[PDB]
């Protein structure tokens, strides 16, 4: 598609690491061999190094709750219980079995490519898929239709897969400061 080489890019860019408070809320979906989870999520992300994710459940109890900051990290488990650790990842895989790859998912979910250098933008040179490579895990992540009700536009439709696993955010708004 359009290249990344390009001012229309740069300057989608600018306008998204412009802002500093991106908030959003949808649906939620982690499916593996080993299980399912399906929730409504809420994620709230300060900067691009701090955010929060919750899952609830149907019913409303929450089933996940994750706070997030460079080097320390606070998860409550679906039991409740509360943890403190140093790594968002290796703490939400050995603690709910889903590696979500959060560190990149802090850019990936802004619609931007962080720290993968390989992917590609759609017409209207929006992200639009990424190839990531996290030692031997190699992630896909493919965006579909965008939020065009806020300024930059903001990913509405995504899909991460490491060829087991799969995670599928659809959003139902954003709002960014």
């Amino acid at each position: 598609g359009k290249s990344p080489d390009s001012p229309q890019w740069r300057q989608h860019q600018q306008d998204v690491r412009n802002l500093n408070q991106y908030q959003t809320r949808g649906a939620f979906a982690y499916i593996s061999d080993q299980q399912k989870v399906y929730a409504r999520f809420f994620w709230q992300q300060t900067g691009q190094d701090r955010y929060r994710l919750l899952l609830t459940n149907p019913l409303g109890s929450t089933e996940l709750e994750l706070n997030a900051q460079p080097g320390n990290v606070q998860l409550v488990d679906n039991k409740g219980q509360r943890y403190t650790a140093d790594d968002a990842e290796e703490m939400i895989g050995k603690l709910t079995g889903m590696p979500i790859p959060l560190n990149s998912l802090r850019q990936w979910i802004l619609g931007l490519p962080g720290d993968a250098t390989d992917y590609k933008l759609d017409d209207q040179y929006r992200l639009s898929e990424i190839t990531y490579s996290q030692n031997g895990k190699n992630w896909k992540v493919v965006y579909g239709g965008y939020d065009t009700k806020t300024q930059p536009a903001m990913p509405a439709n995504m899909e991460l897969t490491d060829g087991g696993q799969r995670i599928k955010l659809k959003m139902d708004n954003w709002i960014v400061k």
